[PDB]
């Protein structure tokens, strides 16, 4: 239903009056039916008439707008065309666009902003959100006389929850009450980011329409997006009626230029909150929004700084010991779980796992790792940022439906199906209990949903992929040396030849003890020397052919002995190009 | 100096009146000398008298406070002791604490004032960047309130303030750009500015009327004015404002993420009183300036962090993609590697090798820095540093590398470890600063203009955590190196004719299993390479094998020594195969046998 315009209804809340003027001539092109009564001229002659003639404004004047449409705040207005029509003092404001303008007027009515000030310095300097959230609810319920004031905090999915609420001693609270995202469509949520503070004076009013529905010259309906005399959606009107309420004032809590929440208000008797008190509620909205976003900042900072202290202790201790013992890992578990605030963690290293804290069993961890690195969930890896994470496992991996009491959520590094070394942090099932609006009262329990993964705790995880490469390097570093030592404790005398790209000749890469001794010259002086160190012309030709063509050769040939003829077994080593790049040489 | 007490001066600015009441009855325990004149009754009988006697407060009343001390805003007050005491409208406010209270009163004055302020507060809430709004305040506030000079004093890291915005008269000279010492506003004062947001000196060099009972007659404690706006400021500051000429101040506090980001300092060279409605309009503009900038600081921060990660991850991917580090691979990495840290130069190292991109010192100079960093005397530096090592001025940290400053005056060196082989060095070249000072109980005026050489653009913490977030590219570089060398050698040992296999030693609950096995070894058993990897060494030999012979084999496995024994193999078909097991203990850093090489020939 979010498909409704609302910004272009063609109807005005009766309480005030609207007049759309052409900026060329200054003549009223469009006017609401409530205008003809206020001003001294019926709809017929009121239309096409120059605005100056019909209404007078002393404080400020409308003007020519280039591109940025400015607005003129609520100022004194008088009706010279009528002989005594001052049912109340009339105050008018302007919406000055480049194509056309819009003037809106409403009564003045009724120790105001100076009386608000204590409450704004009250919140300003104070801790946590709830404390400020209630300081509003309570402080606002006292300043503007409302029967129910509440703070409607939005979440990730756009489902609102009433965190703070100040009602009458009688009545029942909607505190704790969760509501659908659908109760406030995206369409509307936009308007309460433009047109900050909204007011429905009387629910079930008579909507007085803008008589020339479309612009007589432009052929376009009037955009009330910025107009505060806006006729709200009938979908919501019947909804407020079915909730009882006859009046509503909804302030927007815009934190770091985004809709964090609303200060929704309920008056069960009809009530008009004049432009003055309407701007007082905006002061308390922005003031709350203020140190909410500054409190969000303090928390953020404090956490970032202690998360790095942990992170770097891990980095150091990890790079320190060259031998990942079972004891090493248990000195790392209190801290590895903390840098991400997980309840469990499982360190993998090829068919091996090291479980710490509250993590599923050895076999279950393998079932998750198998299912993650899966071909159908290869799109998941593609889309994820630096690592993969779930808030509810039951959705992402339907096969792993269960496993939720231990791993309902997790973070997984590497994003790549690199295998060998991997890491998995896990937050177990955290059963929620959503007190609905009624999808009167209902109480759905959410199973399988773990504590939502913090982005602070998510970039700190990506800021650890260096411990996966640290793990992986240290593995190859040990295996290479194991094999180097191996080939060095051989009797067959072997050496590795790196192919020269015709820019250089075929030099030596690796050489074992048994090879360096048969020449006489030790290991250090043979590394980096050409294989071309008398011999038969036909025989060396066979040797160089395999070096040329990049093939194999076995030829008995004389050495440089202090003649030592030794058989040369040359084996081309596999290459990613297939093109021979290295050659193993054994001699027995 | 920062050790001066203030907050309990025992003196009041003459312009107003103070009265400390005991909350048990309502009796004035302490009173300022300026009270006896305005209240009527002299100091003698005014003391110990129920406040109810001079009470003429209609608007609101004081009350019993539990723990959180609330305040009552400026409301109408009168004096019933005298038939026409002043000819000026008097207004009083309250500071209600749980132990005692405090009532302060001052004139109402003239020049609706808040409704007229609203446009300007709307205009900043919309304004971009910190600066554009900082001037909207300075200019908008200078017009609203008649101050001869309004300025926005932004604190820098050290607590040295800089006047970023300033709205003065057409005459007089600007302090715009003027940097000041942190010492000019001690930490003890900076605290009070965070409690009392709006502050004013009506006349510099006033007669300070003291609170006659200096200490509480019951408590025995001096009055903590703090929250009291009639507070007598420090004489250290009074002589300072006098030496700057000024006769009146009005200093608002810009408190951003409940921390002192700045002040809206004001100067009136003629004496000036700022009323109750006035004082609070400047607070509204200070709650907005603090607000809009704290949220603008957030937007910027977020936008930068998110585009810093886009770069970071492009590097990560492209780096892990190609398995051989070509010079062109490094040529497309340079625009982005320099960006993720916003350095002017970068030098990628890989064992006596360097790849310089942008504005980095010469190949030889980079080696002189790398040598000096990994130095034994500067091993303490690596110990203390966070994830990586960084300098803002090289000339201090490495005095030997005094020069090199026009290219590498600052840098981020990583790995922190003297791991060598692979390393990375980002560098910001010399950025000659020009700090326009106030002067160096001062005589101020003179803008001294110190020039700072060898100091590069200060290293951003956003650019510092995005630097630690690249440490994985040194380990990526390093793994890929060993990954290639190991595999080169694995392929080597695999294309062997002797028939060799590596045995990983077992323990108390683990037997001796096989780590690596070649094709010449896997064929003599028959069973291919893949089945034998992980196979226990005790499987390999037959179950008919000589008791004395296997004992010799297991002895070398036990004691961790060498053995050479001809023994029968586990023959799949049933063909007797007896090869001479050459078992060589492989060198270990402990010396304790960890692995074994098993050659076979007999
Ligand atoms: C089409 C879907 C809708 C459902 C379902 C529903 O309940 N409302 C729907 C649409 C509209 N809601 C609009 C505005 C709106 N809705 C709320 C919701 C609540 N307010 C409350 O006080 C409580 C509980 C105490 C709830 C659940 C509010 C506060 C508002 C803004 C109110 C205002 O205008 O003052 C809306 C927009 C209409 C418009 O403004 O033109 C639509 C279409
Ligand atoms: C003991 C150290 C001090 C030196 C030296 C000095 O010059 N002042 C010292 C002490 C105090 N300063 C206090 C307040 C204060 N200082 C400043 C700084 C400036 N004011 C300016 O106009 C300029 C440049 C034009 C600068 C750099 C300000 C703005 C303030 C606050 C003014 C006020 O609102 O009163 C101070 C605290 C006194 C108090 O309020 O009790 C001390 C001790």
């Amino acid at each position: 239903c979010a498909r409704e315009p609302i910004h272009i209804p063609g109807l005005i809340q009766p309480y005030g009056v609207l007049l759309v003027i052409d900026p060329a001539d200054g003549r009223i092109v469009q006017a609401s039916t409530t205008a003809a009564d206020l001003l001294g001229v019926p709809m017929a002659a009121l239309l096409g008439m120059p605005y100056t003639q019909v209404l007078t404004l002393p404080e400020a004047q409308p003007f020519a707008v280039d591109d940025q449409p400015q607005h003129l705040m609520h100022a004194e207005v008088r009706f010279p065309q009528r002989a005594t029509p001052p049912a109340s003092a009339w105050v008018a404001a302007w919406h000055l666009y480049p194509q056309q303008w819009l003037v809106e007027m409403e009564p003045r009515d009724a120790v105001t902003l100076r009386e608000a000030m204590p409450l704004l310095r009250s919140v300003e300097r104070d801790p946590g959100i709830a404390e400020a959230a209630v300081r509003v609810a309570k402080g606002l319920r006292s300043l503007i006389g409302f029967d129910r004031v509440m703070i409607y905090r939005f979440d990730e999915e756009w489902n609102g929850d009433i965190i703070a609420e100040a009602r009458k001693p009688e009545l029942e609270a909607y505190l704790g009450q969760h509501y659908p995202a659908s109760d406030i469509p995206a369409q509307a949520r936009a308007l309460y980011l433009r047109n900050r503070v909204r007011q429905i004076a009387d629910v079930g009013y008579q909507p007085s329409p803008i008589q020339p529905t479309v612009h007589p010259q432009l052929g376009t309906p009037v955009d009330l997006s910025d107009v505060s005399l806006r006729s709200v959606s009938p979908v919501h009107l019947e909804y407020l009626a079915n909730m009882g309420v006859t009046a509503t004032l909804v302030a927007s809590i815009v934190v770091n230029d985004a809709l964090w929440g609303l200060i929704s208000c309920h008056h069960y008797s009809p009530h008009f909150t004049n432009h003055a008190m309407r701007d007082v509620t905006d002061a308390v909205a922005r003031t709350l929004a203020g140190r909410i976003g500054a409190l969000q900042a303090v928390a953020r900072a404090r956490l970032e700084s202690v998360l790095l202290t942990v992170r770097e202790k891990l980095i150091t201790d990890f790079n320190d010991a060259e031998h990942m013992t079972v004891e090493l890992l248990d000195d790392m578990a209190p801290d590895l779980m903390d840098v991400v605030d997980a309840d469990g963690v499982a360190i993998f290293h090829g068919n091996d796992i090291s479980r710490h804290g509250t993590t599923p069993d050895v076999a279950a961890l393998r079932r998750i790792r198998d299912h993650i690195e899966s071909e159908h969930h290869e799109a998941l890896r593609e889309d994820a940022v630096g690592a993969l994470h779930v808030d509810a496992i039951g959705e992402v991996f339907p096969e792993l439906a269960d496993l939720a009491p231990l791993a309902a959520g997790f973070i997984f590094v590497p994003l790549m199906p690199q295998s060998r070394s991997a890491l998995l942090w896990t937050r177990r099932e955290q059963i929620q209990q959503i007190k609905w609006a009624g999808n009167d009262l209902w109480q759905q329990t959410v199973r399988g949903r773990a504590r939502r993964w913090s982005p602070l705790h998510l970039e700190s995880a990506r800021s650890l992929r260096v411990l996966i490469e640290l793990m992986e390097r240290k593995r190859f570093q040990q295996d290479f040396t194991l094999l180097e030592a191996s080939l060095s404790r051989l009797r067959d005398g072997v050496a590795i030849i790196e192919r020269g790209t015709a820019n250089a000749a075929h030099r030596l890469l690796f050489v074992n003890t048994a090879f360096a001794d048969v020449c006489g010259s030790d290991v250090a002086e043979l590394i980096g020397r050409e294989l071309q160190t008398d011999a038969p012309r036909a025989n060396v030709e066979l040797l160089q052919d395999a070096l040329r063509n990049g093939r194999a050769a076995y030829v008995t040939l004389p050495l440089q002995v202090s003649p030592v003829y030794r058989q040369f077994h040359l084996e081309p080593l596999p290459s990613p190009s297939g093109v021979t790049a290295h050659w193993l040489l054994q001699l027995r």
